[PDB]
């Protein structure tokens, strides 16, 4: 595979949260707005809640 899009990995930070970071379908049933917001949610959930589609699902 050679790695995937991991969340915590860009928490240096130097990446602005909650405005501009591209839309994406998260594996549950929702088109998440920013990557930070998706990441913040990923932390809670359960276990492995990766993205798949860009934009709408």
């Amino acid at each position: 595979q050679g790695a995937q899009v991991d969340c915590a990995e860009f928490k240096d930070p130097k990446v602005y949260c909650t405005r501009e970071s591209n839309p994406h379908c998260g594996s549950n049933g929702e088109t998440y707005g920013n990557k930070c917001a998706f990441c913040k949610a990923v932390m809670k959930s359960g276990g492995k809640i990766n993205l798949k589609h860009r934009g709408k699902c």
